[PDB]
């Protein structure tokens, strides 16, 4: 059949399939307060692994696991106003919720109030934080990172609550649930799978906070900002009420008892085997666990995953679609602690799921209003979402998801919290990750109010909306198969790194005062250049006939994202080690960002630091290139 | 054409070629002193380049690079002896030549003589080293390796000779050169290529001496001992004359003056495009450059590459011989001091090279005598070697070079100063490295009396034997070519994984003192013997003509030695990753290795590195069978 064929298909499949009633089921109380780990959890996990034998679709299994989580501890973890002793005031509040992976302690002292966690940026204020507890606003960045910031300027405890303004949210007395790993997965197996606690046990501090992070209610914020002379500012886009600094007349005290608790995590799988390259598969996963009942955080996700799969494989039976590649659903788990589910599985192919995964689709938070369209992915399906978005109308407005009015779309970069960027950072994947999002992030997200029907009378054709997030997410997967060509936009580097050397020669001056040549940088990115030049020109001159030589040169597609990850960096040690969208001081970014110091005439620029990491980042480029052809053997014997 | 052919064809081709001229040719005074990135370096290069080119071969080209490598300073090196103050007897020499990379430095003291450059295993002897120059034979273990031991045990200053029974020379007042680097290439460019020395231009000590090490002569060693009380056991298997202290009365000092000197490495390449897979390629090596007119030590070895590829191109053209896979001749250089020329080489395809190369024969020392024939090489490679010594018929003798009497052969492990150790223990590519050995290591080896002269002086059929070690090569080339299924031996790693597994149940009761389960190694193990299995199988399924379903396989193979290389580690750290070969505490008998030291009830045990150790040595192996197939997607669920 013909893309028109699987896309009318596909669409009226769409027209018949109700998602709400799934969004809904996925909140009976069978499977309600599904947390990581929890019996409700294990309940919906063989949910969905059931419903998948019921697809009837080719093979399915289980993947089971056994990772550190943190949890509240009998002990009531609160925040007391109280002064240099005499603990004065009202209990402020037992905090409902809590920041898992938080530092386990209690102190108390002063208590800043450093604007959405700190931004990294806004620590750059008037009151310094050098030594006191910190508030700071849910937003703009993740906890990890807001405590991360926090403890880098010498802070200790760090609250997180929901204002008004960003969090309209009419009860003032609810509580939420948070994170704090500055990570993705289990924090004490970087790199590796996990195994029992029996076996390889140790405490935590393998990036953890070690600072005690605790979530409260607006409510307890309104009473803190009480006890603070300080005066909240208009830079803040914000409202009144909050102050600065407490009163000095008095400070507070935070106490934090959570505990580690060894749950047994459950990855279910299942796939549609292909019919010409059955070994090379299209990851579409989707977070399944969920502290509140999570309908928007799980629901509408594990909702679309088992409602995507039900269609496919029908498809496959009686539609006579032949997938060139197999589709392999999953539906992660322990998903609130960073991924914890899927991230472990990735740490069990550290070095060959590339040779199998060629693209990951992530349907998590999918549904979430009915405004915007955010698009988060690799450059490498930049054009499959570009034209998609051409090709699936909005639920609301009967027009087309892609403005017409550009030529150049907006892709946002993967963030340390989603599924899909370990995938991409530390896999190698190439991954999308799209979103029916708003101007403002859904409030009841990370609390007990993440229910089926706040959702609904917050969304009111949520059926629709579900609908088209499961028609682009099915096009990406009818169209990264359809075809026996490989259809990534490997292209989109040489853009990419272009656009790096560029940013790179800002600093030529700098580059000069240091004897560097910076000659072989260009090298390896033209080196790099010709190799696609290549690819893009055997595809052309190959027929769609020779499997053989068509496979030979997928792989060689296959092969562009992965090799973007420094070979010269420890997973172990800094797992995330693409040089593009990594984290650490391989990252690519990370080397403008270290020279940009130069100039600061101080000594924040650490040069020996510079040149292994232009020397590197230069040969890891060059890698790529002598790894994506250049037909063997690159021969520039010259230069 | 089928292989009785091309082993007849290659024999007779074998029977009309002029081995010894070409040896000999090769040291005609327009390319004596070859030394590394000479005149004469650079003009041997280009002949071997043109012939190439004569040789009507397809593609050759050059390889350039710019190492910095060691040469003696203008001021002269010395040994003098001389008590608290000034030298009573006499400078006992200016050495004639010297040990590389060695530490520029200068320090007296006592003179302690660790047999066999202390063999790390010798330094377990009476008088200690502590603080005290030392004296060792050139023999078991590498000038590196004897000098890092020295200093391990806080020596200073180290000198080499070759003693009278292991090096049988006449002349006694003969002198060699050393190398020193525990490592192999450039010191200044592990993982990654090398630059300018005006760019990133570190100076050293990044895995060198920091230790004074000079080569010293016989006749000066005779001296050296001539002031020594002690007395020299008979547990070295040695002759009399040397002592084990000098006279306490007095000491000796050693001053070495050497000095770093950017020179301009020429690697020259030539392939042979293959008919079906012309991008999977049987690299096939040979050290071009050498200290002295090195007949032995770069003469046969380059002369074989020749005389070997001019056959080849040969029988392609003429014979017709259709190699299914491309042959590439490669004569590095800079060889003598780690084969920094090779090396480079593989640092810049640091993840690709084994998607590229899947095995790498090495010329180099191939004929040194007629009465042994060593053989070093990866189990990959064992049933080759094996059946090829089957069809190899000994050059003196004129019986088979296999011993009818066994089952199961010798096969040699590859060392520190072998070009083909680092194809394996860091570029993960299996190879195999022949010798017409003898029981004594050839004596002018390392010295200015390496001549064609001497040599076939002391090996008077020096061309059959070298057509013989032409032979074997040749076969291994026609055999990892002729046929359409990629022939190395993955099974034979199951039996290498089973006998680690062996080992360690020797300490099934340490690993029960601790916690460990030592389970999931089991697992593995197991994990990994089905993948072989399945490829094991699917193989006999698949037919010969389908070059798709084929080529599937074959990838797979050829991703077996490679993905044995620790991904826990970092090139630039640790180079030599190969868990089975490398060398570090990734390694796996260096796993054992520390175990052992748990009985020793002291504290050598380093229990949290064991840990680790155990933990991810599992998860490499582990995922090495995960990559090896498994159909994918590994469904072994349960556990």
């Amino acid at each position: 059949l013909y893309w028109d064929d699987l896309k009318r298909k596909l669409s009226e499949k769409l027209d018949s399939t109700d998602f709400t009633s799934t969004i809904k089921l996925l909140n009976e109380n069978s499977y309600v307060p599904r947390e990581a780990g929890s019996q409700k959890d294990e309940n919906l996990a063989l949910y969905v692994e059931n419903e998948f034998r019921e697809f009837k679709l080719s093979k399915v299994w289980r993947d089971q696991h056994f990772v550190k989580i943190q949890v509240k501890d009998s002990a009531q973890n609160s925040v007391i106003i109280v002064d240099k002793n005499g603990r004065l005031v009202y209990l402020v509040e037992n905090p409902g919720g809590y920041v898992a992976y938080s530092k386990a302690a209690t102190v108390t002292g002063k208590l800043v109030h450093a604007n959405f966690g700190t931004k990294k940026d806004f620590e750059d204020l008037y009151t310094p934080v050098n030594g006191s507890i910190v508030i700071v606003r849910a937003g703009k960045i993740t906890f990890a990172e807001k405590v991360a910031n926090a403890e880098s300027l010498n802070a200790i405890g760090v609250l997180i609550y929901m204002d008004q303004t960003k969090f309209p949210i009419v009860n003032a007395e609810l509580s939420f649930f948070g994170h704090a790993h500055l990570g993705t997965g289990d924090p004490y197996t970087p790199g590796f799978p996990s195994f029992n606690h029996t076996q390889f046990p140790p405490s935590r501090s393998s990036g953890l906070p070690n600072i005690p992070v605790q979530t409260i209610s607006r409510a307890a914020a309104e009473k803190l900002f009480g006890n603070m002379e300080g005066d909240c500012p208009s830079d803040w886009k914000t409202d009144s009420t909050c102050r600065m600094v407490t009163s000095e007349s008095k400070n507070v005290k935070l106490t934090v008892s959570n505990v580690l608790k060894e749950i047994k995590i459950l990855n279910i799988f299942g796939v549609i085997k292909g019919f010409v390259e059955p070994d090379h598969y299209v990851v579409v996963g989707a977070q399944r666990d969920a502290w509140g009942p999570g309908a928007a955080k799980s629901g509408v996700g594990t909702a679309l995953l088992l409602k995507l799969a039900q269609m496919f494989s029908d498809m496959v039976l009686k539609d006579g679609f032949q997938p060139s590649r197999s589709i392999i659903f999953a539906s992660w788990s322990a998903g609130d602690f960073g991924s914890v589910g899927a991230t472990e599985w990735l740490e069990g192919y550290l070095s060959s799921l590339h040779l199998k995964a060629f693209t990951y689709i992530n349907l998590d938070k999918a549904v979430l209003g009915t405004s915007n369209f955010k698009v988060s992915a690799s450059p490498l399906l930049y054009t499959l979402i570009e034209k998609t978005m051409q090709n699936v109308k909005h639920p609301v407005t009967g027009q087309f998801l892609y403005q017409d009015s550009n030529w150049a779309s907006k892709v946002e970069k993967l963030t340390l919290d989603n599924a899909a960027f370990p995938f991409l950072a530390y896999s190698g994947i190439p991954a999308v990750s799209f979103c029916f999002c708003e101007d403002t992030d859904y409030p009841y997200l990370g609390t007990t109010m993440d229910t089926y029907k706040e959702l609904i009378e917050r969304i009111p054709e949520l059926n629709k909306v579900a609908r088209a997030a499961a028609e682009v997410a099915g096009q990406f997967v009818i169209k990264l198969t359809h075809d026996v060509e490989l259809n990534l936009d490997y292209e989109e580097y040489n853009s990419q790194l272009l656009s790096f050397v560029r940013d790179l020669n800002q600093y030529r001056a700098d580059i000069k005062e240091m004897g560097l040549s910076l000659q072989w940088l260009y090298s390896a990115r033209g080196d790099f250049f010709r190799a696609t030049s290549r690819l893009t020109t055997d595809f052309g001159n190959a027929e769609k006939t020779d499997r053989f030589v068509m496979k030979k040169l997928n792989d060689r597609v296959m092969r562009v994202e992965y090799h973007f990850l420094s070979p010269y960096v420890s997973p172990k040690e800094s797992p995330f080690r693409h040089v593009f969208w990594g984290s650490g001081s391989h990252t690519l970014p990370a080397l403008l960002e270290n020279l940009k110091l130069r100039k600061q005439n101080n000594g924040a620029f650490n040069e020996t630091l510079f040149r292994n990491q232009l020397a590197l980042a230069t040969w890891t480029i060059q890698g790529a290139a002598n790894a994506l052809s250049g037909d063997v053997w690159d021969i520039d014997n010259e230069f």
